[PDB]
């Protein structure tokens, strides 16, 4: 009753929603629609209007003031000018005098001009009027978000161990490499549950293989780690290497499971392995074949995965390569100065992730060929879906760790996401912060960023501040690019400061796991912008560098270099809490209004809301060992907290034994 659906043309069924909504008959209820130059929705915003949403996209929480294009892209440079990152999350909310929600169920290039051209004008446009638009009504943005979360279906739920801390690097290759990470962390009593495995663990970058020479008895090594409560999380790429004798490739060709050129030949894209083919992620039989392959790793005791390059990323195609070589030939023997070095540089740049390549291959959906650009934003989504559905077949009772880079709304049912290739920049702490609530509004609650920054060289202080935000993000992983300064916590002086910040995480795991489960089982948000919780407060609704978590706390991480604190605004009385590096917990009551708070490098801050309290465990070195029996309660007198807690492994969500009321 709160959701109407408007149809334009013959839209590809993305399966984004699980609720079937009938097609409305009356005219579009807001602004104006035009099909003159493709498709365009135009709306004149009131000056006080705020615009939420777009999930994984650039800039702030209020999206007003720039331009966002849904077009999944491999871009390792996340600067303010970028219009397109990895995800496509076409859900927005206009909040103000007139308030309403919109979801553009369209799987291709979609442009959100939100006050870029004219500050008062919101304009969403695409090439083809072949889409469903859902209009969602309600009193406020929060109401509308909850309506939407209901119809897209329950969010993905990770195993409890994934709320531990994870260490990762593009470069870990041998057993010696992984053992050193284990030793570096455990010997220094820094808590940890996960070590990620990047593409070097494969045999020659081949999906669903393991380097035979480095890991002769992989199941043994996996258990060697697991016995220490270190679960190895291997990566899987979208591209399957072209190689004679390689089983995955042979089957994909023989059974026509790969994306094809117009003429029926299997499309070639270069990635890590060199020439590869793409599994036809929109072909259900192809999906099943690919997803079933994960069994190869699961049978070896692997309990989680990350899916990468699944935009799909293309270094070059065979068509592009030949073009670039021809141009290079001309450049080489041009004596007259008619071909400048800049044009050569432009060509080499042009053949990477080229929109022309995305026009060169097709998906086979029930016998029907569909050109990949028309359904581009659905690829990563269906790769992860392929994996998720297979987990359900392979072991229906068990939760697997699973997250992806590229995504579309709907994938939030099968896996989480990580925010891709960020940089060791202080401004990226704020970016990690702001993306969170938006991703929540779109179903994606298991998310986080590469802590310490992925690209470039990080510093000791930048890593510590990142980690202090990571404490609260369900995915909490330190990841680094190749050749960068080493980002492991044991590569810095005074290691005890890192142990203190990560101990903060572990002490909070029962409370953090708790709020996540409750929000996921109730189609609610784990992070909320302050305006969702304090709608009547004009100052609160514009705060962009603080977030509410569940119904108990607010976070305010430090994101300026050399800062010893930050300004915060409290919309009500709260208790300012800091996890101190000696193991103690400091408490101060701060009243409603503006404050400056001191937060040192080795201190983790949070606020506890009036009338609320939270449980805090003693610090433990892995998730299994956290003592949840008689936990300390921090916060206000006379208040209570409802703790959720299950075995963290299976899917038995609806039991009264999972709930425990704690009273301070
Ligand atoms: O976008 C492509 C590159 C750029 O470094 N990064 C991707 C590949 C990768 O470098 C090796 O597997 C991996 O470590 C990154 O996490 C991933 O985003």
């Amino acid at each position: 009753a709160m959701i109407r659906k408007y149809r334009y043309g013959a839209p590809f069924d993305t399966e984004a929603l699980t609720e079937k909504i009938e097609t409305a008959e009356e005219a579009f209820p807001y602004g104006e629609i035009s099909q003159k130059e493709g498709f365009a929705f135009t709306y004149i915003m009131d000056e006080d209007d705020i615009v939420y949403g777009l999930g994984e996209s650039n800039r702030g929480i209020n999206k007003r003031g720039y331009c966002y294009i849904s077009n999944c892209t491999d871009d390792p440079i996340h600067t303010e000018d970028k219009r397109s990152l990895y995800g496509a999350h076409n859900f927005i909310i206009v909040s103000g005098k007139t308030t309403f929600g919109l979801f553009f169920d369209y799987p291709s290039k979609l442009t959100f001009d939100i006050g870029y051209t004219r500050m008062d004008t919101l304009k969403v446009s695409c090439e083809n009027a072949d889409l469903d638009i859902y209009v969602i009504e309600g009193e406020n943005a929060y109401d509308i978000v909850k309506q939407f979360r209901r119809v897209i279906g329950r969010s993905y739920i990770p195993p409890k161990f994934a709320f531990g801390f994870g260490q990762s690097r593009y470069g870990y290759t041998t057993k010696e490499d992984f053992r050193a990470v284990a030793k570096g962390y455990r010997e220094n009593h820094i808590p940890i549950d996960m070590i990620y495995m990047d593409i070097d663990y494969m045999q020659d970058f081949k999906d669903f293989t393991v380097n035979e020479k480095n890991f002769p008895d992989f199941p043994e090594f996996v258990k060697e780690m697991k016995d220490q409560e270190l679960r190895l999380i291997p990566i899987i790429d979208a591209g399957v290497k072209v190689e004679k004798g390689y089983e995955v490739y042979e089957e994909g060709v023989k059974n026509n499971y790969f994306c094809k050129r117009e003429d029926g030949s299997d499309f070639v894209a270069a990635v890590w392995p060199g020439d590869t083919h793409f599994p036809d992620m929109l072909n259900p039989e192809a999906r099943k074949w690919f997803g079933d392959k994960y069994r190869f790793l699961i049978d070896q005791g692997i309990e989680g995965f990350w899916n990468d390059m699944n935009e799909p990323a293309i270094f070059y195609s065979s068509e592009g390569l030949a073009e670039a070589k021809e141009f290079a030939g001309e450049f080489a023997k041009d004596t007259e100065g008619k071909i400048h070095p800049w044009a050569m540089q432009a060509k080499m740049k042009d053949i990477v992730n080229s929109p022309e390549d995305y026009k060169r291959f097709y998906h086979n959906v029930n016998g029907k060929k569909i050109r990949h650009d028309k359904v581009h934003n659905l690829f990563g989504y269906n790769m992860t879906r392929a994996a998720g559905e297979a987990f359900e077949r392979i072991d229906p009772e068990k939760r697997f760790l699973m997250f992806s880079r590229s995504s579309y709304i709907g994938m939030h049912r099968y896996g989480g996401i990580w925010m891709g290739d960020n940089k060791s920049w202080w401004s990226h702490i704020l970016l990690n912060l702001k993306m969170l609530p938006s991703l929540n509004m779109c179903g994606f609650m298991y998310t986080g960023a590469d802590l310490g920054g992925f690209g470039d060289d990080t510093t000791r202080d930048l890593l510590l501040r990142f980690l202090a935000l990571g404490v609260f993000t369900p995915l909490m992983r330190d990841h680094a690019a190749e050749g960068t300064r080493e980002q492991e916590c044991y590569q810095f002086e005074n290691i005890e400061d890192f142990r203190s910040v990560i101990n903060a995480r572990y002490r909070l795991v029962p409370y953090l796991y708790s709020e996540y489960m409750k929000a996921a089982l109730n189609d609610d948000m784990y992070f909320k912008p302050l305006g969702f919780v304090y709608p009547d407060d004009k100052m609160a609704i514009r705060v962009e560098d603080q977030l509410m978590l569940g119904n108990e706390i607010m976070i305010a991480p430090v994101y300026e270099q050399n800062a010893r604190g930050r300004y915060v605004y409290l919309p009500e009385e709260m208790k300012f809490i800091k996890f101190m590096p000696d193991g103690s917990i400091s408490e101060e009551v701060l009243e409603k209004g503006v404050h400056y708070v001191d937060v040192a490098l080795n201190e983790v801050p949070l606020f506890i809301r009036s009338g609320k309290c939270i449980p805090v465990a003693e610090a433990a070195e892995c998730v299994k060992d956290i003592d949840t029996e008689n936990m300390q309660l921090i916060g206000y007198e006379g208040s209570s907290y409802t703790l959720y807690e299950d075995d963290g492994i299976h899917k038995d969500y609806d039991k009264k034994e999972n709930y425990r009321v704690l009273t301070k």
